[PDB]
Order: structure tokens, then sequence, then C-alpha cells
């Protein structure tokens, strides 16, 4: 069970500047985003936790230099609980699938 | 009815953090989470009443340490009403039931 | 045609908190719950007025000890009119009909 | 078409004392309700001018008495175009034909 | 390809309003309305781009007099692209073709 | 991949400005609006990078130029990954393909 990384902005332009660097960065799958209400949107990856590591601290530097846009909350967990996999949108799907191999 | 316990944050990351931390420090069932509104999501657990103490307590913790993340509100019931079980999403769910047995 | 009371806070562990209070205070069917926007939740029981004016204090004060939660807005109405249960969430449904019976 | 008239408060108690005011006041018929964003909630009447001015204001004075409500905003359209009762949520019903006919 | 007008309050009373009068005032379709949240709603026209701006005009007055509402935001495109049309919600529809022909 | 532009206002009369102002100063496709949440539009554009640069300017520009309407944040990817393409909402249509076919 890989690790997972969240980061949530205000504006989409933040989140599509933000998943674009995460994923070239490491070798990590976006797996989802979430339209969390009051304009925030959250990114969601998957993959080797120093994989994620490093794509979060690239997706944090791009939000930075994205006009209007401000990290508002990001996370790491290494080993997420099966529970939360189930539960949260951070699973894997078919629509990744592709990214998820390279990965 | 086994108890239920219900924590909100603002921030998605933040209700991660939290439902990672309380499912690993208590035999708890993580059975639902709710985009709330105006970024706050809430998660919702169930177990034995101190085995949900143990978890609020964690998940708390958790919040508190991630970052943008605070914890707005939360309680513990500890024998919830048919009646709530059966209109608030706090019940099981065949997705959540290997969490249910290994909890039970 | 019985009283209905509503009930709304901020946060859905206050709605839990209340739910459960107000069941357990008086001889009431909790009919439904409103998202109402804003992380704000709506509360809605039906029952014999005295019994939905005993539910909703007991609802109050269980809102008031949760951590968090305040109580934003609360009616009763004793008799409430056809055309506002018809157009308003606040009728019997099957799923609530075991608790109906019971009241 | 019969005048249309429109209220708006914060939360759903209140919205829930309009609605009863109102249509015990006057000859209307609630046609629906609208959850508008950020815990708002409008209700939208139809009927006779006078029977409408007559409910609107029985409609303000329950908000007015309902704890943590507020008016925040209302209208009275006496003759409105079909064009907007066919784009706006303002037209009867099957779900309410008994009350426009009682209404009417 | 008609002018598009569009305009926004704060508050469902307020673009009822707004519709009303500005279908009145000029030869004009009303198209859609948006629930735009923050309890903000949406209103968009198409016509000739002088009833348009007539109806436009009508629009604004009839939000300052309306009880609690308050204009937003609002504007008028003469001759909106094709792509534009495609994708925002401004285009025309068996629900107000009666109202087209009129017009 | 073609480059992604994405802007964002407050009001849904500023993003119907700028998507017209974009697609008329620049060879780009318009492939999307987001209702952010509150009361905030979102409009998402492809093509060459520097149309859409050019066009980028032309719907900051028209935004400045609408009543109520501020640029509230803004971006542009040159070369957007395939999994950012296929996750988030960025990709063409065909209700967008005859605006691809004559941009391209």
């Amino acid at each position: 069970q890989s690790a997972v990384g969240s980061i949530e902005t205000i504006g989409f332009p933040g989140i599509l500047a933000a998943a674009d660097a995460m994923v070239k960065a490491g070798r990590i799958t976006i797996v989802g985003y979430i339209r969390a209400g009051s304009a925030r949107f959250t990114l969601n990856i998957r993959g080797d936790v120093q994989e994620v590591k490093t794509a979060m601290a690239a997706g944090i530097d791009a939000i930075n230099r994205t006009e209007g846009a401000d990290v508002k909350t990001w996370v790491i967990i290494p080993r997420p609980h099966e529970n939360v996999v189930a539960v949260l949108p951070i699973d894997f799907s078919p629509e990744v699938e592709p990214f998820r191999e390279a990965a």
C-alpha cells in the first residue's frame, strides 16, 4: 500500500500547477482531485514515499509561484490503512492505471 | 449499537491525517466522510466506546500536527439511537464490512 | 398532522449530538437532515407538540455541550400546513416508519 | 399568470416558519423552496397579488420571531412573464395542485 | 449569433425581479439562470444587442429597488463566439423556443 | 500535449467576458468552465503556448473592464502531463472538436 500525498489550494489554476509539477517531479500517480468548496481544490497522489515527498515539494513550489494561489494545507501518509483507502477517494482506478504502471 | 465518533476539520489533508491516525490507534471502523461545505470535511467512526475515545485523541493529535488543519468540532456518542443510525450517514456498509469484522 | 421541530448548527458533530439527544428525550421521529451549506446542518423531527418541545430542549442542550458546536437557529411549528409538508423535507418516509410507529 | 412572491432567510428553520405563516395568512400556494447556498433558503409562493402581499407580511413577521433567522431579501411580482415562469422554479407542479385548487 | 447579456445578484428575489423586468423591457429571451454559490444567482439573456442593452438597464433598475438585493456584476457581449456558446450555458433550448420566436 | 491556460474570477459575467475575449484574441479552444464555489468561476483553454499567452492577456483585460469582476488567479502550463489531462477537466471533447480543428 503505497504512500498518499494530499495538497489543497484556493483556486483551480493553483491545483493545475501543483498537479503538473508533482507528476513531473516524482514517480507518482495523480489519483484524483476534489472541488472542496469555497473555491478550494484538493489533489491526491500515490507512490513510493520518497517519490511522494519530492513531488509534494515541487507541488508546493509550483503553487507559490502561481499568481493568486496559496497553499492552504497538505499532508503525506507513508503507509495508509486499507480502511482509509476504501473510504476516502485516494485509491487507484482504470482512468489512471496507465500512469500507475510507469510509476 | 456501537459508539459513534465524529470529527471535523478545514481541508481534506487534515481529515486524511485524522482518518489514518484514528484507525491505527484503536479498534474502530471508518464508516464514512462528508464534504460538509466551505472546505470542511467530516469523518465518522464506529466501535467500542473506549476504542473510539482512544482513536479520537489520536485523530485530534494528527490534525494538530498537519500544516493548515485545525480541529473545528468533534463528539462521541456511546449508544446512538437506531433512528439516528438510519437517517444520518453513520451506519456500516459492505464497503467497510471487512474492517468491522477485524474491529469486532 | 403532528408538530415539526427544526434545529440547525455549524458542523456535523453538533447535529449528530442533537439528533441523539432529541430522539432519546421525547417520543419523536427524526425525519431527515439537511447539508445546508457553509458546513451547517439541519435536523427535522415530528411528533406530538409536547414531545417535540422536550426533544428540542434536549437537542439544544446537547449542541451546547458539544466541543465546537453552536445553535444557529431553531423553530417548532405545532400544526404545519399540508402544503408545507408537501414542499419542505419534513414528511415521513419508509426509512423512518419503524420509529413513527413506536412514537 | 398569478403573482409570485419570494422570500429568503439564513437557515432552514426560518424558511419553515415563513412557509407555515404564509400559507395560513393568505390564499396562496407554496410552489417550491431553494437551498441557495451559504445556509440561505428561498421560498416561492403564487396567488392573487393581495393574497401574496398579506402572506409576505406574515412570513416576514414569522422570520422576525424565529430565533437566529433574519429576512435577507424578498420581492413580489404581480404579473410574471411566461418566460420567467418557464425558466425559474416558480411554476406549479402536480405535487402542489391540490393547494392551487384550494387557493384558486 | 445574437448578443448575450448576463447579470448576477445576491439572493433569488433579486434575480426574479431582474428576469421579469428584462423580458418586459426588451425583445429578449431568458435562456437560463445559475445558482452560482454563496446565495448568488446569475441570469443570462439573448437578443439583438440594442434589445439586450435596454433589458439590462431595466434589470439593473429592478434589482436596485428589490429589498435586500444588490447588483454584483454584469456584462453584455454583442457577438459571442460559437466556442463560447457551446461551452457556457447561454445557448437556446426547446424550453425557451416559444420566446425566441416572438423575439 | 498543447498548452493549457486557466483563469478564475468572481462571478459568471466575468468568466463570460474572459471567454469571449480569449477565443477572439488567439488560436485557442475553450475546453470547459468550472463553477468553483463561492460564486467563483474557472475557464480552461488549450492551444499553442504563444496563442494561450496572447489569449490570457486579453482575458485578464476583459475581466478588468467588466463591472464587478476581478482576476483572482491564473496560470499557463506549456506542456501538461498526460496524467494531468486525464484527471483534471482540461482535455478536449466532441463538443469543442470543431473549434480544436479551426485552432489546430
